[PDB]
């Protein structure tokens, strides 16, 4: 099988979830029942708040989303207590279940934008560095959908993604990472655009878009950060 997906969990609780309870409580469903494969996530606001679960191969899915759907109705320390009032697979912006083949649906295009909707950041020469530059945001979707997909890139389509890959436009603003020591990441649009691309190499693109969603992107994903989606561009 080659689903991946995000389960979202609808929180009902005072506060937002942590990053080290939620990834504590995900090592403790995998303690039991099983590069990581997955990759976790929160947000909203006060009162209405979330967690999400990606997992990112079919034995992990297989294995994962009976147990957490085992917890609607219950209660889970994610730092502060939750109830869990839901389990969804669909029917949240941050939800969604899909299949590998999937990713490449494209259409093919050169330009790619991404939302990073929690700080994101890359780990270079033992410091984190919080510029999404191209070369960083697109092996970061690479390797990840490489160790985890059917497909491996052709060299050159990889070496046209992470070399030749532009800016068109940026915004955004660095965000401590609270976990962390001395790490900011970033949070913003950035839309990347791949000059003279082949159509392999935008359908490539496209599919390191439509990863994201479910990867991540950058470090630490594990804790929340990197969390981004592709976008109209």
């Amino acid at each position: 099988s080659m689903v991946l997906a995000a389960l979202v969990l609808v929180l009902e609780g005072e506060g937002l979830p942590e990053p080290l309870g939620l990834r504590g409580f995900f090592y403790g469903l995998l303690r039991e029942v099983a590069e990581n494969p997955f990759a976790l996530g929160f947000g909203g606001r006060e009162g209405a708040a979330w967690a999400r679960v990606s997992l990112l191969v079919e034995g992990l899915y297989a294995r994962l989303a009976p147990r957490l759907y085992a917890l609607e109705g219950e209660e889970v320390r994610l730092g502060p207590p939750f109830r869990v009032r839901a389990v969804l697979q669909e029917g949240h912006p941050w939800a969604g279940v899909s299949t590998y083949p999937r990713l490449f649906q494209g259409p093919p295009s050169r330009d790619l934008a991404l939302r990073f909707a929690s700080p994101t950041f890359f780990r270079r020469k033992g410091v984190h560095y919080p510029v999404p530059e191209p070369r960083l945001v697109l092996e970061s979707l690479l390797r990840r959908l490489e160790a985890f997909g059917p497909l491996k890139a052709p060299e050159g389509v990889r070496e046209a993604l992470l070399e030749r890959t532009t800016v068109r436009s940026l915004e955004g603003r660095t965000l401590p990472a609270r976990t962390e020591v001395d790490t900011a990441g970033f949070v913003g649009r950035v839309v990347y655009h791949l000059p003279r691309a082949t159509e392999e190499e935008a359908l490539w693109l496209s599919a390191l878009g439509r990863f994201a969603f479910y990867s991540g992107v950058g470090a630490k994903t594990s804790l929340g950060y990197g969390r981004a989606r592709a976008e109209s561009a």
